[PDB]
């Protein structure tokens, strides 16, 4: 009844897709390589027509959503907020919803090494992905 503008985030927009976890974003009028933040990539590379029922699918989708997303939005972590390679350890998002919550609630990818000072959605992806493994949607 006074103020409800908590908090503050960064839209971004998609320069171009690297493959899953890794895409190129619109950051300060430059092309930076981002990276879903806390979450598991296929760790794959182009096999053949079969082996590894994953892959193609949860890089497409990463993708999916931010290209079909008119507008996405990244959020930095708490501690590094970059690695070695200075890669964009922040969360994905396409239309207003967490791209990585997608992959990690949907299946396609899984929630791993994260801590503090980061823990940005540590309690949002922590559901996700244990809500999903108990379950083993997709890819499980």
């Amino acid at each position: 009844a006074t103020s409800t503008k908590k908090l503050h985030k960064e839209p971004a927009t998609l320069i171009k897709a690297i493959d899953g976890d890794t895409v190129k974003l619109m950051y300060k009028g430059q092309p930076m390589t981002f990276r879903l933040l806390l979450v598991d990539t296929p760790e794959t590379k182009h096999p053949k027509k079969g082996v590894e029922k994953y892959g193609p699918e949860a890089s497409a989708f990463t993708k999916k959503m931010v290209e079909n997303a008119k507008k996405i939005e990244v959020e930095f972590d708490k501690g590094q907020r970059t690695d070695k390679y200075g890669r964009g350890l922040a969360y994905i998002y396409a239309d207003g919803k967490m791209v990585n919550e997608a992959l990690v609630r949907q299946g396609l990818a899984k929630v791993a090494y994260v801590y503090k000072p980061n823990n940005t959605h540590e309690q949002l992806l922590r559901k996700s992905e244990a809500q999903a493994k108990k379950e083993k949607l997709n890819i499980w």
